[PDB]
């Protein structure tokens, strides 16, 4: 059908871990869904020590925002590279077919913009990332990645084909950073991107992240920015990792239904404690909360979680179920 | 139903890789299944060189013992921290719902004990581990982890819904250790836990294990402690890894039915050569032996297996099947 | 049935990434399928810098060639170790049952040969590799591994049981090398295998590959050796990794049907962006091309892909579909 005959809808994105408005079950026929993102090179402080890096972002955040469409919609993205940036950038959608996911068509120097359209022919959560030829892992591991969710037109389904409807959704982007270290182990900083590049390559070639964070920094999804839920709410957590495997775990909960490799035509795995999201993938986990209190949500390499940054929190409201768990004898002498 | 009306049964645990007595198919209604574990901080020699570490254990072993219940039983654990220990400990069950898996309710100083109860609402094999706030990966990577199996009340089923009944079960706990090294590469020892802690953190932050072992030491599941089976026996191998991914493989065999991420509501994967158990998970593999002789059971990063310790053996009794395999021409000149 | 009554067919192998002739659906009853491989120790240049290693190969290549049979055929392999080699070698088939996959029966010194037969009782793609007791990871990580495909007798099937027929097949072997480095970071070379062995062990124990390549070298599956396809062709890519996990991704495409852990009795995963092939496994991905142009095929740890070597290309012929993807506004000022 002629694409100029289709409805157009403009999305206004939100910063992760929040997700822009959308309907689970498609309330219209196929649409051209219009998005705009502005690339921002910016300094970011990523840890409690004050370590500051030169991040490369879509729309000012690490991760980039979650885009949401339905299967067989068209995604039309206007990608802007303002002249205040210094580098060449582009975008590759793992949801898309052809031209390196769009990367071959979206190369923008500072001061340029472009508009890409693709048909979202496969349902699932997918990574998107910058990928300039010859500099790909540098851009991705500088934070230049996010995700897109392509919902089935009739929403999510369980392993038996019955509906799964979330009440809340969050997007956790997990980022491995490779901050270059001197021989004593202290981070180096650099005066220009070119002067940094060889030691970024050197740091990356060790394959050992210095930091692994959610939402761009140690502690970002804690305190006043903890995720929230109520007992009995159905929550979908989309989780991406553009470059290394991760093993998400909700401490005190489960993934009731998990698409570990993120593709909704497949039945979910049930009752997961932990699951493996391969580097280069988005996964999604659905959970109905049953207990109030604090939860941690981690990469279950616990060194990565608690020493390198890959941990966030939920604060859950509601009543405690002593049938599901109780302290019979509280800690006491002997 | 009122929990005080339920039967109580006391389990007496056994040391891994053996598993305490149980019935695959539940012979009673739901029960409160009572367990006791005593925490033991102890020196352990982990390799053939004599490297000795200060391990932190549940019940004196690495891994902690396998607990076995059925779905919708209640697990009631008395956790004892004797005054001969020096540290604070607790326990998080990945099988449980709420309070950080129990960790928020089970904090015991030396000289204290506690009793936790939870409902085992989801069937599968699950990790349990110590997780004291601010010291989590140190305790887990000191050996303070084990697993619990929550059987379906009607036992295990194959991908078609027919029964799978094991004749024997073993529990392989796989442990990544991070023994601190000086600049020359030799292990350091320490005089107190506090004096060790920073270099343990430093060692962990390299993300590179020094040792990866089954049942607490290089070679533990070999020789007089090799696993055993007979041709035609059905064996379930439960395998856990609380902190890093592993890729188990039976050299000379297969996983006929594998729950790689350990959750029995899902159909197993058939005919696996190797499978991925993510860090923070227990998996289970069912195999019917068809050939006698020696088998190795490994993490199939073969460096991890054969240089770092992640290898055990089966000794299998019975008759050789030349239809399945034979040497047509034995090795000879030309 | 008496094996001497069965047909014999001799296969003539081809060098990867190509695959010898075969029929998807079995056109005969069960056969003894005869293969010959000659071990070759040889120098190989593995990167653009000219780094040369002493590789250990089956049939002169890294990976060894793909062998193809059907379920319940017998594989009969004549393995030759010419006297021009210096080491002991053998072979373990993950497809086989008993005697360490054949390794216990196939130990050949230089100047010896042997013939092994096994029944291919399970359908899937499987690793094969050398595994001499006490030297296993050295041989495997020197390149001495390949794969075997055991097709179902009625060919491949989708998640619904309908046929999947490929038009083309390729075999990508992915190799992690551990070239020993001095303290300055430069590669060492060695005068004999014995003089190399300790530092190979030392290099392996770091767990950090120096190189991760497809088809034996950086860039091997590019340029005049890029993989090829046409729009509308159905392609199966078999991918093995004998020692470390990998996360394959077709840049600009998908895995339409993926057996990530390689075993065809299981339904494939649909619509994958990226998938996890555990170390010690072969996986297979089926894709129907929809767009022409250049694709990259990578391990989606992009550092591993673009800095360490784990990247190849497809060149795809045919017409561009602007409905699936188009540049609406090409990159331009503002
Ligand atoms: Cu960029
Ligand atoms: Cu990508
Ligand atoms: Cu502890
Ligand atoms: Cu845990
Ligand atoms: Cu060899
Ligand atoms: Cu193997």
């Amino acid at each position: 059908v002629d694409i100029s005959t289709l409805p157009r809808v403009k999305v206004d994105l939100v910063k992760p871990p929040f997700v822009h408005a959308h309907d689970q079950v498609a309330k219209t026929g196929p649409r051209v869904v219009e998005f705009t993102m502005t690339i921002e090179e910016k300094k970011l402080v990523i840890d409690r020590e004050g370590t500051e890096i030169h991040a490369m972002t879509f729309n000012g955040s690490v991760p980039g925002p979650l885009m949401v469409v339905h299967e067989n919609d068209y995604v039309e993205l206007r990608l802007i590279n303002p002249d205040t940036n210094t580098l060449l950038h582009n975008i590759d959608f793992h949801a898309a077919t052809g031209a390196l996911g769009g990367g071959a068509l979206t190369q923008v120097n500072p001061g340029e913009e472009t508009t890409l359209r693709f048909k979202a022919t496969k349902p699932g959560v997918f990574v998107y990332h910058c990928a300039p030829e010859g500099m790909v892992p540098w851009h991705v591991t500088s934070g230049m990645n996010g995700a897109i969710m392509v919902l089935p037109r009739d929403g999510l389904k369980d392993e038996k084909g019955q509906p799964l409807t979330y009440d809340k959704i969050y997007y956790v982007g997990e980022q491995d950073f490779y901050v270059p270290k001197d021989e004593a182990g202290n981070y180096k900083k650099y005066e220009t991107p070119g002067e940094a590049y060889e030691d970024a390559v050197k740091a990356m070639r060790t394959l050992t992240p210095t930091h692994i964070v959610f939402n761009g920094a140690v502690g970002a999804l804690t305190g006043d920015h903890a995720l929230t839920a109520a007992v009995g709410e159905r929550v979908l957590v989309v989780h991406s990792q553009a470059n290394r495997d991760t093993r998400p775990h909700l401490i005190g909960g489960h993934g009731d239904y998990v698409w570990a490799t993120g593709k909704f035509r497949n039945p979910p795995d049930l009752d997961q404690e932990t699951w493996l999201i391969p580097g280069g993938t988005a996964g999604a986990a659905f959970y109905t909360f049953r207990q109030p209190g604090v939860y941690a949500y981690v990469n279950h390499n616990l060194i990565e979680a608690f020493e390198l940054g890959a941990a966030g929190h939920f604060k859950v409201t509601g009543e405690w179920n002593d049938d599901l768990m109780t302290s019979v004898v509280k800690p006491a002498s002997m």
